[PDB]
Parts: C-alpha cells; structure tokens; sequence
RNA sequence: UGGGCAGGGCGAAGCCCGCGGAAACGCAGGUGGAGGCCCCGAGCCGUUCUGACGUGCAAUUCGAUGGCGCGACCUGGGCGUA
RNA sequence: CAAGGAUUGGCUCCGGGCGCCGGAGCUGUCGCUUCCAAGGGGAAUCCGACUGUUUAGUAAAAACAUAGCCUUGCGCCGCACGC
RNA sequence: UCUCUUAAGGUAGCCAAACGCCUCGUCAUCUAAUUAGUGACGCGCAUGAAUGGAGCAACGAGAUUCCCACUGUCCCUACCUGC
RNA sequence: AAGCGUCCGCAGCGACGCCGCUUUUUGAUUCUUCGAUGUCGGCUCUUCCUAGCAUGGCGUGGCAGCGCGCGCCAAGUGUUGGA
RNA sequence: ACCAGGUUGAUUCUGCCUGACGUGUGCGCUAGUCUUGGGGACUUAGCCAUGCAAGCCAGCGAAGCGCGGAGCGGCGGAC
RNA sequence: UACCUAGGCGACGACGGGUGACGGGGGGUGAGAGCCCGGAACCGGAGAGGGAGCCUGAGAAACAGCUCCCACGUCCAAGGACGGCAGCAGGCGCGGAACUUGCCCAAUCCCGGCGGGGGAGGCAGCCACAAGACGUCGCACGGCAAAGGAGUGCGACUGGAGGGCAAGUCUGGUGCCAGCAGCCGCGAUUCCAGCUCCAGGAGCGCACAUGAGUGUUGCUGCAGUUAAAACGUCCGUAGUCGGCCCCGCGCUGUGAGGAAACCGCGGGGCCCAAGGCGGCGGGCAGCACGGGAGCGGGGGCGACAGGAACGGACAACGGCCGCGGGAUCCGGGGGCGAGAGGUGAAAAUCGGGGACCCCGCGGGGACGGGCGGAAGCGAAGGCGGCGGCCGGGGACGUGUCCGUUGAUCAAGGACGAAGGCCGGAGGAUCAAAGAUGAUUAGAUACCGUCGUAGUUCCGGCAGUAAACGAUGCCGACGGGGCGAGGCCAGGGGGCUGUGUCCGGGAGAAAUUGGAGUGUUUGGGCUCUGGGGAUAGUACGGUCGCAAGACAGAAACUUAAAGAAAUUGACGGAAGGACACCACAAGGAGUGGAGUGUGCGGCUUAAUUUGACUCAACGCGGGGCAGCUUACCAGGGCCGGAUGCGCAGGGAGUGGUGCAUGGCCGUUUGCAACACGUGGGGUGACCUGUCUGGUUGAUUCCGACAACGCGUGAGGCCUGGGGUGCAGCAGGCUGUGCGACGGGCGGCGGCAAGCUGCAGGAGGGCAGGCGAAAACAGGUCAGUGAUGCCCUCAGAUGCUCUGGGCUGCACGCGCACUACAAUGGCGCGGCGAGCGGGAGUGCCGGGAGGCGCGGGCGAGGCCGUGGCGCAGCAGGGAUGGGGGCCUGGAAGGGUGCCCUGAACGAGGAAUUCCUAGUAGCCGCGGGUCACCAAGCCGCGGCGAAUGAGUCCCUGUUCUUUGUACACACCGCCCGUCACUACCUAAGAUGGAUGUGCAGGCGAGGAGGCUGGGCAGGCACCCGAGCCUGUGCAACUAGAUAAGGUAUAAGUCGUAACAAGGCUGCAGUAGGUGAACCUGCGGCAGGAUCACUA
C-alpha cells in the first residue's frame, strides 16, 4: 500500500516554526523600504538574495 | 392421330410523349402484354380433420378443409415394351 | 394484398372523357363486399433453390425430378454444340 | 519449443445443428415459471467442403418457436335444429 | 449403543454390526400365454391400502409463547392451477 | 503592428504544445475606508408554505347616526 | 370553398436536419482585416405548469379572466372545494453558480374626473461580483419618508524563488519514496518547512470559456518536389474568369431621413478619479442628387487566343488482316554409350527401357533479342519483327476560312498497368496456392525441383499503383553553353518538342527555367493539407458478381512525429593502408600428466579483501608460522583530547574509486590534436588538417581557398658497438670524432622517397620521455591526501595470545619438472656476465658448526666409464625414519636413507616469437630472520623461417549508406499473455423528444331549435387519449473484434547497413507472428557511368 507511504513521510516533516514578527510595512512605505536598496546598488546588476 | 381446360390480378421487353441533360443518358405518364408469375372456375388431386363410414354407399367411398388448375398437364383411339 | 388505415346501403341530383367514373345532397334505430362469395397477420429457425413428381389402398416429405455445375467413354454413332 | 507416428493428419467454414454420448452442456434472450425456440460458446462421443461446405432472396398443404388478433381448445358447460 | 447433542448414550439423532418386512423399483428365473391376453404416457372415471400429507383426538420434547421435532389412535373427508 | 520555452550530439526548418495579455463565469485564500454599479440568465420555462403585488371614481346615492358610504353605474386591470 | 390550368422552388444551396438560437441597439478582443459574444438597462417579439377554446372589451385568444383536458399539489364533515411566485421577498430542489419573508410612496412615474393605490419604483440590508478613489471608539451637527452613511465637530495577504520568468546552487527533513511541476523538468537550487528574497498588492491565485498570440484558417495573408497536402488521365455543364479598336448599369462623392443608452471627441476642480451633466460626431451596398472614368448594346479587327482548311513531311499512335522470326517446351526418328540435372555444397529427378549431348522432322502456345538511346509517339495507362487496310495525331508552312467561338472546373461521362473476377477459347514458358529436396536452433521463407490458379486471346466487370516529375491546368515575362527530334529557311536562322551543364533568382536545405518574377505579399480556375497517433479504420451512403472501391470521422490517447543537412559511430558496403594482442613460412609451446602459485566454488569460528574480455586470475612489488593482517575465538589497554553527564574533536585496512586528489593502466605496440587570420555555408560545421605519391609518423613531396603556426612525430636523452686525444691504474673515465641515408645503379621526378651494391665497426640496435581527448578502468587496503555516511567503551580503536589468509568432491589462469639414448648417472679437463664485501683454518658423511678474517664465479661443454629402450640408473610425485638451520614459536628451508605415483608426446582449442632473437641453460638482484618453481636483470649455447600478404583476427583511412547518437550489446515491428479505458459490431431490447396519418373524443363561439337561463341537432375550432409510422437523439446486452495505455513477460527479428533475400506501395494468395510469395510498377537504390 502506497498511501500507506502518503501519510507518515508527510509526518516526516519536522515543525520548525515563525520567529517574532518584525512587523512589515506595506504598501508605499515598503515601495520605499526597497527602493533604498535600489540605489544602494548603483543602477545594474544586482544580487537580489 | 384426335380432344379438353372460367374469370380476374401483377405488368417484362419493345414503343409513344413529356420533363431534365453538353453528352452519355436519367426520371415521369401512357402503351404493350412477357412469365414452368399470382388468386381462382369447370375439372383434377388427396393436406388436414388422424371427420363420416369402418359385416360400409364403397374389397378406399363420402363430407368439410386444402392443393393444383394452358401444363414437365389431362384425355379417347391406334401402336410399341411381357 | 407486406404491415396498417379509411370507405362501401337506399334515394335524388350534378359533372365527365358516359358499358363507366367522380362529386354533392337527402335518408335508416350506425347500417351497407347487409345473402352469397371472399387472404388472418407479424418476428424468426431448420430443410429443399424454384414450378413440378411420388409410395392406386397408413408416408406428398427434407425424398425424387430439375436447371446449373462437374467427371467419364466414344471419330465404326443419331457424328462431339453429338450420343 | 521438443518428440512419436501417417498416404495425408480436418484447411476455409459451420455447430449441443435433422449431425453432441455425457446433456435438460454453459452463457444470454424469451417466460411468473421453458428438458422447448433463438443468439452465442466449441478439445466437435462421431461437423466439414460436388460422399459437396457455407448461404435463405423467392418459393413450400414440409419441420419448429414466439407475438398480435381470434375463438367452446379449455374454465364449464348449457340451449336449439335436422337426421 | 461407539459417538453426537452446552453437562447429558437414548429430547432428537446414531456409527460399526445384526434381524426382519414389502412387492409400489430392477433383476433372477422361464411356470402360464406365440392357431396373438393390443405394447408407453395422458385424458376420463370409480374403488382400495396405510408405511398418516392435511383435517380430529392425544402423548412427548433440548415444549415460555409463536413455531418446530418425535411418537400414538384413526383410512371419514381431502390432496390443486401451470412453464 | 513583439515573442519566449519545448523534437537534435549539435544545426536549419516544418510543426504543434506551452508560457506571456485582455475579457466573464465559478472556486480558493485574504481583507481597512468611501462612492458607484451589479447580482437564481446558463443546470430545473423545476416545485412552491405564508404575506403582498391593480385598483379607482365626481353619475345614483341605501343602511347606519345632514353626515355617511353600500351596491349599481363608470374607468383601468391588454400598461 | 367551388370549378379549372400545371405549375412553384433548387448547387446564386431549395428541401430536410441541427442549434445547451429570442433578435437588435450593442459588448469583448485585436494596429487592422477579422474572430467571438449579446441572459442581462433601451427597443421589438414570445410566454405565464403543458394545451386548446372563449367571454367581456376600443384593444386579450388575457391567464394575480373564464371553460375544459393533461401532468403535479392541497382542503373536506367524503356530499364537494381548490392551487398555479418565468410579479416581490422567502423556502426546497437543482447545480460550479447567484441576496432581506427589511422600510416607504419621499424621489421617478403610472391607473383613477381629486383625497387613493402601486413588492412598478426608490431607500437600506447581503455579497471583494465589478469599476473608482484612499489607509495600515462616543456626543452635538448634518442629511434622510423614516433610519443609516457622506460632511463638520470634539475626545497584509496572495503566489513564487531550475529555465520560460523577477527572485536562494542558505537551513532542517525527505532519498526515484513522498511529492512537485501549464511546457521543459527535479528527486534536492524544483519535494515539505524555516528564513530571506521576488511579483502584484486590499487584493491575489486557480479552473473553464473566448480573443490575441497564429500568415496554425490565411480577403488582406499561408502551405501542397522531399516536412501534412495536386485527385491516374481526358472530356465536361452549372459556377467562376475572360482578346483588341470604336441611354442603361455597376462603382463612387455629397446630402436627406435615421431614438436614447452606448462609443469616439470635447468640455467640465463631483476634494481627485470612475462620474454626473451639457456640446459634437459616427452608424445604413435602402432613398435623392452629382460624377470626366469602367461595363453593356452595335460595328471594325483577326490575338505568338481558339476552331476549321490546306501543303509537303513526320510518327514503337490505335484497330484489324496477312506474312514471318528464332528461342523455351513436348512428341518422334537416328547417332553416341554413362551419366545428366541442379547447387555455396548436395539432395530430390531422369538415366542400358539408351538419358544428357548431336542432327533432322513435327506440334503448340507465348514472345519480338541485337539495333534500342536520358531517341520517337500517345491524354494518361501505354506503345518496338514485316507488309497492307481503316482510323487518328501533333509540330511546321501559308495573304486559306470562321471571328472570340475561350480558360478552368462541382455534377456527370469516357479511358485506365499489374493482380483480380465472370463467360468462352487456349495452355509453351514462368508461376501465387499446394507439394516436395535442402538450409536452419527453428524456416510455414530465402535456394533446388514440381505444380494449380494465373500468365495468353475474345466479350465484359473491376477501377487500383511509388498510376511519380512524389511537382494540377491555362497564361505573361525571364541568362549563357552543349546535345542525337520534327518542320521551315538557306545568313553558327526561325518555330516547336526534348534532355543536359553553368549562373541568376528562389529555398530550411537537398536542390531548382520554375520549386523564378512573394512581406516590394493580388493573372485566372480547380483540388488538397492544418501536430502525432487513432486511421485511410468505423458508421451511414453510392458503386461492384465478389475482392473491394469512392468518400470519410469520432471517443480514448500523445509532446512530439516529421523534413533537409552536419559531425560522429556503425555496416554480414566497396576500395585502401598496416601489425608476429594478425596471418602466412617457421621455431618452441600451452591446454594432457604431477607439482608450485593465483582465481572461483564449496567448506569453515574464520577460510579478510580488491580486481573478472584484451585492460581480473606468480597482480595488489600479496614468497602470510607471530607481526604483516583487514578475518575468527578470546584477554588486556583507552592516543574517550578539549568547553560548562553533555558538547565536540580525534581515531577506524569500516563503507563509497559511481563523491575525490594524486598516481597508474588502457585507447598506444597509436598518429593524432589545435590555434591565429581568411574563405564556403543562414547554420551546425567544412576548408586549413588534401586528389595522388611517400613515411613507423597529419613524415614529407606536391596539387591546392587557403596562409602562417603549435603540440605530438622527429629533433631529443641513456646504454651499446669503432677510434682521436687526454688523465690514471676481469683496467678505469673524461673529451671528442664517426652515419647523414651520404655515395653509386635502377624506379619516381620540382619530387618526397623506395630499392640493390660498394665503402664501413655500424645502414629499421635496446631503452627513455611520450600530444589532445576520453574510461563512471583500478587504487579510500601507500598516505599526517580526503568529502560524506557509519562506529567509538561490551569499540568497527590499539595491543597480546591462538587460529585462519596455506581449509578441498570440483572448475580455471600462469609457470615448474618431465615423459628419457640429441638421454641419465660417475669421475677428469675447460669454464660467463650482471653483480665487484668474503673468504679462510678446524670439526663433520652431508646439511651444518666453530675460530680468525680486505674480499667471489654457473649450468654446461669436452674427454671418459657404467646403464642400455626397459615405466628402466627416465620421471621424482607421495610417504616413513633420522640429522640440522632460522625463529620466541615450524606447516618454512636444508641434508641423509628409504618408499618410486601419474606421465610412453598430450582432445577441442590457444599463446609467444624475425638474430645473438626464439628456445635451451644457469646466475645475480628486489621481496628476505628463514624461504622462488615468481619477478626484474644478466650472460652461456644458439637456431628455424618470411624479407611477405590482408586470407583469419584486429586498428585505421577514403568513398558510400544509415530510421543509430547510451551510438549495432543500437534502433525497432508484430503476434501471444495480464490489467485498464474507449469506440464500432452484436440475438434481444429499453426509454425520450418531435412530426405525420387514423380512431375515440372533453369543452366551446356562432347557427338551427327548444318545458326559450334547461335540453336537443348539424357545422366549426379542438385539447386529451389510443394505434400505426417517419425523423432526431440516448441506452442495456451474452458474445466478439479493434484501438490506446500498462511493469514490460514470452516468441521471434520484418525494417534501419547490400539490416544480412535491396526497400517500398499496389494486387492476389498463404503463414503463429512480424511477414512471405507471385505479377506489374517505383527509386524514396546498393547504378546519375560503356557496339559513344
Ligand atoms: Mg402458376
Ligand atoms: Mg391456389
Ligand atoms: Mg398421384
Ligand atoms: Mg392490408
Ligand atoms: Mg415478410
Ligand atoms: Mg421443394
Ligand atoms: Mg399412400
Ligand atoms: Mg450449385
Ligand atoms: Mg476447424
Ligand atoms: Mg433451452
Ligand atoms: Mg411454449
Ligand atoms: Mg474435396
Ligand atoms: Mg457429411
Ligand atoms: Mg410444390
Ligand atoms: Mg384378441
Ligand atoms: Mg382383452
Ligand atoms: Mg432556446
Ligand atoms: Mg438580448
Ligand atoms: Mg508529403
Ligand atoms: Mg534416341
Ligand atoms: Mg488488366
Ligand atoms: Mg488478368
Ligand atoms: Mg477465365
Ligand atoms: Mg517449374
Ligand atoms: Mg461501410
Ligand atoms: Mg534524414
Ligand atoms: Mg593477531
Ligand atoms: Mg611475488
Ligand atoms: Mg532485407
């Protein structure tokens, strides 16, 4: 029985769970909040990540 | 060598005309009257009733029903085959 | 005549291409091929192709015949499309 | 695939068929119910190719089943007439 | 009466064996019939038997009731329509 | 007035698939405010409890106690 | 309705069917042409459960009116009475899918002659359904029919992070599972989470549909040689299209009239915006007016339009008649005398009953060789001896005629190879089927033999082909060259066919005078294609005697299938070149025997383990008594540091060489590899890097769209021989010289070079380094080279002891010693090189021992004695007893005696080798306490044979083919067998819609009447039911056939290479199955090529 398979190594998934939320901006002020590293790089070719 | 066998039905070729077609031809309406065609009359026969009868009308008949009914027929006489 | 349906009398007319055909009206206790005469039909199977033939007197058949198909013999025959 | 054996090993077809013993075969259909009928299936006792096989258009006083209609065949008899 | 039947041989069964009865099966035989006793089934119609299916009365149960089993007496009346 | 990925060892094609965009129908998750619009058309022109949806009047004017409002009459209900 | 005409409509698409179809104003989407949608505001239509009939009224065939029928539903006291929310809310059901049983006539309006009514309508509520704007709680005010809101007024998800596609080769789990992913794809950059990041953002994701994407529907504007696709040919009507000159209609301009909404535009500070509101516009192949051109009508030309005529030619054009040719086969005669036939080889078969072969004769059917070709003709299929008849044809020539008669085609008609069918005739060859003989693993096939249909003719059917130029017809225009057509002209000429070559242009390319004049896209006409598969299949139809033909889907399924070319690889393709992991000519062998050793297997407590074709198997320098040592039985010991029992380091001959480094092997015993620039091609790529010749060599000569370079090769380095000089003492080691293929002869000549001889010590000496690319080659067990995983105290650590690595029914590799007389044994004699350390005296029979201590030499050969063909003095295996050595320890080694095995020349197979070589023969070194039958070296003796060839194996090159690219151990086809889905068939059915026809027939207007509000009668409308039937669409079904997908199992191997029988399609038959066979085609062939 393969769903045999389907249940436990989805409960192989160890809960590792959220931080402490550092409340994110929204909107233009986000718009903004990444616009400041916009042209921290000077504009291209940017590594995002 | 003679003779016998209602009346209907279906409608084959061929033909005529109309319509269509460039042509080949195709439809349609008449005409025509073929066929071991169809229903059947006289007649013939013998399917069923397993009817009647079954010391009978009759040493095979009767009735109803049925089949055939211009034929590969039936029939008188003559003749042949014992 | 697949199946299946309608109609059908009498009378008085009208029309036509007038031995007949079509139509209308009237009429009867709805009834009309009025008696007589006169197919029951459908879906399939088996067998024999068919029409025909047969056990006169228990069998009419699927049997026999048939045309077709085939084989055989025969050039001393009725002459090979022949017997 | 191997092997035995025959003159050749049943081909195309067709079938519990009028040909199947088992057998009232099995499945389907038909029915309330079917040893029947039909359609399938085929290791077919013992189907099969002019000893003709398969095939059903038409035909049939042939053999068989179902349906419709019909009916004294029956339920279940009764009455009438002639002889 | 080994065993089964919750326990329990006999409520009801009952193996292994044994004893009978019947002439409703089929044999066995060949006594009667071959100078013929009409051979299956059905229909029809009457009667008889009981080894009792229903109906009457009972006894028994591992019979609460309902039902079912087992046994007894009794042959009066019954014992159908169909594919 | 646009292409991109995908057949191959690589190539050039044909070729379709898919992505990328609008639209409307439904679903899903999510959601602070306001204005505006829409909303049992698709399947079932399916079935319907209950209430309401088309009434009105000036002619004549009864009961009832001049007021009155019944019925007749009229108009609409076919929009 | 009565009577009478025979009409009416149709490929300009009638009629019938379908529609999950109300139409329109319009909407969506696109640059546009278009495509798609319009339930939905406004307009028109239609309906009120299905119907029908009607009353009233101006208006209804009304339905919140009536009458009846039908289907559902309700109440009843059982007599009867009612209900039609496709009005408003609301409920149920349906489904993916859609709100409150709120308030009110205040606004908008309507009915009513006003006070009234209005679920029309508005207001609010519900809903992220949509558009727009903006962020990250309670008074007073304000408005409101009323309330609430507006307006003052105070106190962040949604999806993703491999590519497309923006953003992570972060962390933990998962290990082809789970899962993800539109496509490609991943199995940890793609799963599941965390983080971060990206996208859009109060919104976002998904599914479905549609548009664009799409010139993949093509009017604009496709494609049809080979990718999907020109119908076999010709005729042919509608249709569509169509030469020149010389009032009507098309077309077109403006204008009318045409609702708002909408849309376009324009304003317009609703706080902005979407808006509101106001301007202006558009719409229509209808109408009116205008229009210089275009078309008709009618004449005139007579078109490098057509038809007709004529002329001389030309013609494998057809039909028929006659003549003829030789060959195959048969009959018959004569000769001959043993075979013949047939094959890769044979067999079957016929042969003294005279075959075969030779010669004559005869019969019969079929067939035209050579000439015969990129030559002719025909519309295609097709047409080939000769003569004649009848018929036809195109081209040419022409002051001949006609004058637009034309082009192309649905429908229709005719012809149409082969095979097939029918009837008749005939039957020589060949030959499906069938039968045999072989081949084969099998062989139903290929090969041999035989043989029926058939092949042949006549009359008909059929109507198909790779019927191909895989290329429709007509027409205009467009480069040269060479050809072997026909006619004409006479002036390397013109017409018309026909090939070819080179360019242009085109094309994805191959290629191509059309496949050109194409995004600068438009000549006409017809047909076809729209990813693959299903499938040219099914159903229906038409045709056919049948075979089948024509025509022609879908369900399900799939991300590729395909084209042309490039580079590889491969080929039972052709041609080369080369080699003792090749072969010939040879030599010695191996495999047989015993033993040594390695491998497997088995056993075992363990018999550690790597490696298994060359490139595993005396290999891991792997000759293991301990150690080595990884294994087994035990015992010790903790190199368990360090950071506050835990953390973590460290260790491990534990695992993974498919995680790696390094090294090594193999391709190699090769000759290949690459760059710079330029050229060819759209490109991958090619040239350079090569036709040929040459070389061990891509070494060079040479021609060359290449030119120059670079690795490798060579050069080189070491040893070897000859001697010049120098130095010094089994003589030693420095420095040079010496050979380069130089000279000569002959081939080849820009030659490179090859080959013989002379000269010479020497004319390919032996090694060394050794390119680029690979391989899942080997090594984690060389490593203080190592990632990751596992183990770490009862350890997979280290160490000790014992055992094993050495076990043994067996299979195998490599060697050793032999089988003897070319020998063996016993003495005497002569005796090497590498390596240069070792000898000596004494004891002992030997092995060995002891003490000093600068210090070595073999098998063999020669001479000679014995044995004397014998399992023998060959052989020395096995075993017994004794003596020693090494070591802690003998299973080790050595020595002595004795025992004395197989083996009498080794099956199929198979290795190595060309001169001081093979072989024989020892010696030394590595390993080593002890030990070599091994390895690496060394010398002694010393051949045979080729001076080659690709036969066999391989490698490599050129050309070619390829459906291969994991690259032939590849790819691939079909049956069988299992499961799933789907479609068609299928005896027997089933249910629904709809239309006809008939039967019965409720009700009702009007008329005629009446117990004059009843009832009756006839007519008319007519539901509803019943029966029969048409059409449309659906469904059950035993059985049975396909298709597709399965995990791929069995059987083969049909195709791809000459795929091992060239392939393909047609047709016919046959076979388990791909398929085979016959006939005729075709090249898409394995041939562009020969009396030139
Ligand atoms: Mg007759
Ligand atoms: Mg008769
Ligand atoms: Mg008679
Ligand atoms: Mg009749
Ligand atoms: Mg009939
Ligand atoms: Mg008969
Ligand atoms: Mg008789
Ligand atoms: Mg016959
Ligand atoms: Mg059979
Ligand atoms: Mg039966
Ligand atoms: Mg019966
Ligand atoms: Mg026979
Ligand atoms: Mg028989
Ligand atoms: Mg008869
Ligand atoms: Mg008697
Ligand atoms: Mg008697
Ligand atoms: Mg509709
Ligand atoms: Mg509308
Ligand atoms: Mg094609
Ligand atoms: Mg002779
Ligand atoms: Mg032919
Ligand atoms: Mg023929
Ligand atoms: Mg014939
Ligand atoms: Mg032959
Ligand atoms: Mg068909
Ligand atoms: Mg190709
Ligand atoms: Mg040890
Ligand atoms: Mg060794
Ligand atoms: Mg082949």
């Amino acid at each position: 029985g393969s769903i045999a398979r389907a249940g436990k190594v989805r409960n192989q998934t160890p809960k590792v769970e959220k931080q402490e939320k550092p409340k994110a901006l929204t909107g233009r002020a986000r718009k903004r909040a990444l616009y400041e590293r916009r042209l921290e790089a000077n504009f291209r070719k940017m590594k995002m990540n």
